[PDB]
């Protein structure tokens, strides 16, 4: 769920997730995805691809079962779908962490995301 | 949509509305409803059950029509849903501004909204 989502990212960027990743440039939080403004962008486009394969699974609501083991984030014994969810979860986390050299305060609160370009099918 | 929601109520409490609402107690923004920590919170309450008994269009979603008159949020008359809806955010707008006067910081970032006491039904 959006829950395990947000400790993922809080737990790999350090980072307040709704704050840095809650309305970030076309792709990131709220809304559906556009055409990515720079690589943290495109970690969030990758997710949203990424939830598109699940099927079974609400990928908002449904909490799932993970742990921090050597400070990686582990997908839990779940169900597939579950595991899936999870393991998309943990990939944008990783993915956001991997991108803060470029992260851009400029994108944060992109209140024209509804104005993005149409994104690319995934 | 979450677009004009977001713009009312920036006009209306002059806050980045994300920012300061987008993780609040235990009834502003992501997640669900919830006992409300307090009137900023119960705003959001209200909002939430406005949305629930909306039909005919999708509250997060869908675009509306609405103008800024002698600093007035004037709802266009859309259609039944539409019109209902950007009086929902009209409300909540006006309510966040309301109440300006007791937001707390520390209710900003609820990342711990799962576990709010179970709120009335609407
Ligand atoms: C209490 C519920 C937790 C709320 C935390 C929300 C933080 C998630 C925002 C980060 C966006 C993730 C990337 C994406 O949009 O796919
Ligand atoms: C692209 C537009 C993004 C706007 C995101 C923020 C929208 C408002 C957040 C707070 C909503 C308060 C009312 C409620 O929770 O029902």
């Amino acid at each position: 769920s959006l829950f395990e989502l947000g400790k993922m990212i809080l737990q790999e960027t350090g980072k307040n997730p709704a704050k840095s990743y809650g309305v970030y440039g076309c792709n990131c939080g709220v809304g559906g995805r556009g055409k990515p403004k720079d690589a943290t962008d495109r970690c969030c486009y990758v997710h949203k691809c990424c939830y598109k394969k699940l099927t079974g699974c609400d990928p908002k609501k449904d909490r799932y079962s993970y742990s921090w083991k050597d400070k990686t984030i582990v997908c839990g014994e779940n169900n597939s779908c579950l595991k899936e969810l999870c393991e998309c979860d943990k990939a944008v986390a990783i993915c956001l962490r991997e991108n803060l050299d470029t992260y851009n305060k400029k994108y944060r609160y992109n209140y024209l995301k509804p104005f993005c370009k149409k994104a690319d099918p995934c």
